[PDB]
């Protein structure tokens, strides 16, 4: 099965998922001097006041926090988007060391981790249909740097011991993702793909300029998770990030100058 090890990592994915060598794969390095300011881009509208989290799951390559998306509770609109996108899950990618872990990079700089808030376009009726469309998903990406603790993250950090191995899940209600956002919503955007198999090219990426800071202790707890199932030999869940892919015939646009 695919994963992040030496024998089944990103460099091998293309044998089972040939779209890995596609025209708009992600992630990609954001060159801040060649990104184009676009004054036509609108501010992001993040409406998370009615979000309903349900549970947290270790899926063997990350942990997902899942939300109820049966109704327009937590939605993303505006920015480069047309239409309403519903939040369905968030997850992180992180490194074994503080100098790596993010998927996108900024002028080749890597961050300690990257938060992905995944949303789908409600005009396609369900998530499975949305992932088959070029504008079906919108993922909000937020960088994490190591510094002062993020109070909003601690609820997540404290439950990780309950889902240490693959396939474990726990109830995770009344979590407010607003506590994970930076102060500013300035962003870069480009058309891209999921960064894990099946690597579908259905994503409008929105990457926030301002990182959030988390403490060393907080990220350390991430690194104690396991890729393996219970009873299996222990493999720590670290470096679950895909390297930057070529930009090809794409333009990254900036919401700010
Ligand atoms: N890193 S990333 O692109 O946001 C994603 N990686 N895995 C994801 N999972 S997911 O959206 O629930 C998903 C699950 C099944 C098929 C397509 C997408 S999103
Ligand atoms: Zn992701």
């Amino acid at each position: 099965h695919w994963g992040y090890g030496k024998h089944n990592g990103p460099e091998h994915w293309h044998k089972d998922f040939p779209i890995a060598k596609g025209e708009r794969q992600s992630p990609v390095d954001i060159d801040t001097h060649t990104a184009k300011y676009d004054p036509s881009l609108k501010p992001l509208s993040v409406s998370y006041d009615q979000a309903t989290s349900l549970r947290i799951l270790n899926n063997g390559h990350a942990f997902n926090v899942e939300f109820d998306d049966s109704q327009d509770k937590a939605v993303l609109k505006g920015g480069p988007l047309d239409g309403t996108y519903r939040l369905i899950q968030f997850h992180f990618h992180w490194g074994s060391l503080d100098g790596q872990g993010s998927e996108h990079t900024v002028d080749k700089k890597k961050y300690a981790a990257e938060l992905h808030l995944v949303h789908w376009n409600t005009k396609y009726g369900d998530f499975g249909k949305a992932v088959q469309q070029p504008d079906g998903l919108a993922v909000l990406g937020i960088f994490l740097k190591v510094g002062s603790a993020k109070p909003g993250l601690q609820k997540v950090v404290d439950v990780l011991d309950s889902i240490k191995t693959k396939g474990k899940s726990a109830d995770f209600t009344n979590f407010d993702p607003r506590g994970l956002l930076p102060e500013s919503l300035d962003y870069w955007t480009y058309p891209g793909s999921l960064t894990t198999p099946p690597l579908l090219e259905c994503v409008t990426w929105i990457v926030l300029k301002e990182p959030i800071s988390v403490s060393s202790e907080q990220v350390l707890k991430f690194r104690k998770l396991n890729f393996n199932g219970e009873g299996e030999p222990e493999e720590l869940m670290v470096d679950n990030w895909r390297p930057a892919q070529p930009l090809k015939n794409r333009q990254i646009k900036a919401s700010f100058k």
